[PDB]
């Protein structure tokens, strides 16, 4: 599923993004934007033997477990495929827990790389929330 700027928005604020840990909802607009340009099912295999999931890119090394990756840890205790879902859920609970396990939004290169510094703020101006 690719979702629209206002209806992602939407969702993450449903499931509790805005400010969590100090980063406001545009954030982590800005973050899917960029990292899979709102595509549930955006895939990106790397050549390490790890492999990037979902609408926030998540990956395979540390966070699920796709039975593939070596090294793997599975932090958020989850397969892969949970994170290539239309119903964003599994990956925000997983968003969560990698903020939490010591990272802030510098786990997500697009962030660091497109959203920091900027008026993200922007991602939702327009929106009904």
């Amino acid at each position: 599923k690719v979702f629209g700027r206002c209806e992602l928005a939407a969702a993450m604020k449903r499931h509790g993004l805005d400010n969590y840990r100090g980063y406001s909802l545009g954030n982590w607009v800005c973050a899917a934007k960029f990292e899979s340009n709102f595509n549930t099912q955006a895939t990106n295999r790397n050549t390490d033997g790890s492999t990037d999931y979902g609408i926030l890119q998540i990956n395979s090394r540390w966070w699920c477990n796709d039975g593939r990756t070596p090294g793997s840890r599975n932090l958020c205790n989850i397969p892969c495929s949970a994170l290539l879902s239309s119903d964003i859920t599994a990956s925000v609970n997983c968003a969560k827990k990698i903020v939490s396990d010591g990272n802030g939004m510098n786990a997500w290169v697009a962030w660091r790389n497109r959203c920091k510094g900027t008026d993200v703020q922007a991602w939702i101006r327009g929106c009904r929330l």
